[PDB]
C-alpha cells in the first residue's frame, strides 16, 4: 500500500526549524521563528497560566469528556473578547462558538462545515498569507484564490489593487481577513479601510472569515477588534476563527475557537449543529486543559489583570525591537531606509529581502528567515541585534 | 449562506445524554454511558495522574509548540505497550507514532492519510461498531462497508459469517478491527480466531486498521494485545489507532496515537512524512498536556505501578457488576439466561433487548440505554442494581 507513496514537501515554516537545529554553527540566529521569545530568547509560561494550573489541579475533580462545543464559560469569554459587551450579537443570541485545537483546529472545522453543508466552493486568500491556510482550505477540497494586498515597492497595503483583486470574487465566495497583525507582513488595514472592506462586502455577497490569532498585540484587546467589530454591524453571517496560541503563550495546549453568527438565534442554531457534527467526525470533542485555563483567568478579575499586564509587556517589548532593528540597521551603514519596520504591527515583517539574500543570510552568517523575507521581530534581543544588523548590512 | 442549512440529526450515542439530563423524574439510570463510573456514580481523575500533573506544574518551563507528531517519550511508550519490547516492528523501525487529540483523532488522520495518499476506497467495519466510525471514513470520502460478526441468537461471535462476509472484501481494502474489548458488543475473537483473521488477512491483502480504544480492560495489558501482536507478525503493512481516555480516565484531555506500521524504516518514514502533512492541514501540532501526563507516568516506574493498580481495580469493578447484574436479573425472577453477559469484556454488553423494550424502559422506568441495546456495566453499582433489574424483568 504505502511502496508509492511519495515523500511530502517541506512545510515552508516548520521545515526550517529542521535546518537551524542541524546548523552547529555557533552564531546562530534564529528569526523564522512562529512564536514569542523574551529578553533572554525564552519562551516562559506566563504568570497568569501558572497560577490558573495550579488552582486546576487543585480543583478538578474528573477528566469527563467535555461536550463537542466545549466549555460553555470559555465560549462566552471568546465572544465577550470578540464582540465587546454592548455587542448585538451577544443578546440577539446570534453567535455560538466552538473550542477548538487551536486556531488552526478552527480553521479546519470552518473548512470542512463550509464545504459540507454550503455551496462555497473558493476562498479568498491574501497574497501573501500565512502558508498553512492554501493547505486547511484545500484539505477540504475548496479552491484557494488569492486577491493583491501588499505592495513591493512602498512597503505598504496596496487598498486600490486589493480592491481590484476581490472585484472578481462573487457572492457566495468566502473572503479570508487577518483579524490584526497579518502574518506575514505586519500591514493590516485602518479603521477606514476596513470600514470600506465591510461595506463593499456586503454589497458583493461575500462570506467573510477572520483568522484572529494575534488580538492583543498590535494596539490592545479591544482595539484590535475593531476591524471584526466594523464587519459585524453590517454583516449578518460571518466566521472567525480565534487562537489563544499566541496571546497567552499556551501553544502547545491548542486552544482556539470557531465562531459563527448567522441572522437570527434560529438559524446559527441550526446551521452550529452541522458544525458539531463536523467535529464529532474529527477529533470528537476539544482538549480541556489549555482552553480551562483560558476560561478561568479571563473570569477572575485578579488573573486578568496580571494576563493584560504580561500582554502588553509582550507588545511593548516587540515595538521596542522594531525600533532598535531600525536604529541598528542604521548605525551600522544601511543604505536602505528600513522605517517602514516601525510602521507594521505584531511579531512579523517582510524585511524587503530577496530569496538570494536570505539564503544567502543563511549559509554565510548563520541567520535563518523564511525563505518569503518573513522575519520575527521577537526573535531579536538587545545582545544580538548587532551580530543580526551587520550580516543583513553585508548582503544588501 | 446559512438559510438553507438542515440541522443535523441526534448523535445515537451523545443525543440520549440530553434526553436523560431532561428527564426531571428521580429514579433515572443512565447505562447508556460511553465513560467509567466508579462504586458511587463519579468519574475522578487517577491518583496517578494527579501527581503527574503536579510533577508537570513544577517543571514545565515553556508551552511551545510540539512538533505535528508530538511527544517522542510517549510515542516510544505506546509503541512498547502495543507492541511489546521484545518487539521486531521496534528493532527494525518499522513503526511511527504520531500523537493525536484522542481515538477518534488518530481514526481520522489515519483516514485522511489512506484517502490522499493511497487508492483505498473501502473499510470494513463490524456490524456493529462504534456509531462514529462511519462518519470520520464518510468524513474523508471513504465508503463504509459492514462485516457480520454478531449472532443475535447465541450472543456470539459469528465466525463463519464473518469470514463468509469478508470474502467480499478485495485486495486494497481496509479492514477495522477492535483490539479488544468491542464497542459495543463486549465479543472479542479468540487468540485462535485471531491467528486465523491475520493469515486470512495477509493471504487476501486486506490493510488492517486497529481500534484499540480499551488495552488493559480485558484481561490485562499484553493479554489485550496478543491479537494485534499475532497480526503485526505477519503483515508488512499496519495502522493502529489507541486511545488513552478511557484506561487513564483522560477523557477531556484528547490523548490518543495513530501508529503507522510499514515494510522498512525507509518506507515507513516516506509514508509518514504524508500523515504529519495531513495533521499539519488539521489541527496542526497536538494538545501536550494529557501525552504529557501518559509520558510521564509510563516512564517511572513507581507512578507506573499505582496506575496500573487503578486500572485492574476498573476491571474488576466491572467483573464484578457483570457478576451481580446476571445474579440480581436471576434473584428478580428473569426468564431468559443472561450468562452470556459474564462471557463478554470490557465496560459494554448487548442486553439483547428490542428497540421497543429499551424504548419501554426509558420512558417507563426511567432506564437509559442505547437504542442498540448497548448497555454500560459500569453505570451499575450495589445501589442501584435491584432497580434496574426489576425494570428490566417487567419489560421482558
Ligand atoms: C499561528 C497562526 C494560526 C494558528 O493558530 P494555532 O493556534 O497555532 O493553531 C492561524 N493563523 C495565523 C495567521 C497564525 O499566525
Ligand atoms: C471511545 C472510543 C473511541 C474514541 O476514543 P477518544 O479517545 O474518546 O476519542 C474510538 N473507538 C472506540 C471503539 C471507542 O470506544
Amino acid at each position: 500500500m504505502f511502496e508509492n507513496i511519495t515523500a511530502a514537501p517541506a512545510d515552508p515554516i516548520l521545515g526550517l526549524a529542521d535546518l537551524f537545529r542541524a546548523d552547529e554553527r555557533p552564531g546562530k540566529i534564529n528569526l523564522g521563528i512562529g512564536f514569542y521569545k523574551d529578553e533572554t530568547g525564552k519562551t516562559p509560561v506566563l504568570t497568569s497560566v501558572k497560577k490558573a494550573e495550579q488552582y486546576l489541579l487543585e480543583n478538578e475533580t474528573t477528566k469527563n469528556y467535555l461536550g463537542i462545543d466545549g466549555i460553555p464559560e470559555f465560549g462566552r469569554c471568546t465572544q465577550e473578547l470578540l464582540f465587546g459587551k454592548g455587542s448585538a450579537l451577544i443578546n440577539d443570541k446570534r453567535a455560538r462558538t466552538a473550542q477548538t485545537p487551536g486556531g488552526t483546529g478552527a480553521l479546519r472545522v470552518a473548512a470542512d462545515f463550509l464545504a459540507k453543508n454550503t455551496s462555497v466552493k473558493r476562498v479568498w486568500v491574501s497574497n501573501p498569507s500565512w502558508p498553512n491556510h492554501k493547505s486547511v482550505f484545500n484539505s477540504a477540497g475548496l479552491e484557494v484564490r488569492e486577491y493583491a494586498y501588499y505592495d513591493a515597492e512602498n512597503h505598504t497595503l496596496d487598498f486600490d489593487a486589493l480592491i481590484n483583486s476581490l472585484n472578481e470574487a462573487q457572492a457566495g465566495d468566502v473572503v479570508l481577513f487577518h483579524g490584526c497583525c497579518h502574518n506575514p507582513t505586519g500591514i493590516d488595514p485602518t479603521l477606514e479601510q476596513w470600514q470600506t472592506l465591510a461595506q463593499l462586502s456586503v454589497e458583493k455577497g461575500w462570506l467573510p472569515l477572520f483568522d484572529f490569532a494575534y488580538q492583543g498585540f498590535a494596539r490592545g484587546l479591544e482595539e484590535d477588534a475593531e476591524g471584526l467589530r466594523a464587519f459585524a454591524a453590517m454583516h449578518k453571517e460571518l466566521i472567525v476563527a480565534s487562537s489563544y496560541s499566541k496571546n497567552f503563550g499556551l501553544y502547545n495546549e491548542r486552544v482556539g475557537a470557531c465562531t459563527l453568527v448567522a441572522a437570527d438565534s434560529e438559524t446559527v442554531d441550526r446551521a452550529f449543529s452541522q458544525m458539531k457534527a463536523a467535529i464529532r467526525a474529527n477529533y470528537s470533542n476539544p482538549p480541556a486543559h489549555g482552553a480551562s485555563v483560558v476560561a478561568t483567568i479571563l473570569s477572575n478579575d485578579a488573573l486578568r489583570a496580571i494576563w493584560e499586564q504580561e500582554l502588553t509587556d509582550m507588545r511593548q517589548r516587540i515595538q521596542r525591537m522594531r525600533q532598535l532593528f531600525v536604529n541598528t540597521l542604521q548605525e551600522k551603514g544601511a543604505n536602505r531606509d528600513f522605517s517602514f519596520i516601525i510602521k507594521q504591527n505584531g511579531m512579523f515583517s517582510f524585511s524587503g529581502l530577496t530569496k538570494e539574500q536570505v539564503l544567502r543570510l543563511r549559509e554565510e552568517f548563520g541567520v535563518y528567515a523564511v525563505a518569503s523575507g518573513r522575519v520575527n521581530v521577537a526573535g531579536m534581543t538587545p545582545d544580538n541585534m548587532a551580530p543580526l544588523c551587520e550580516a543583513i548590512v553585508a548582503v544588501l
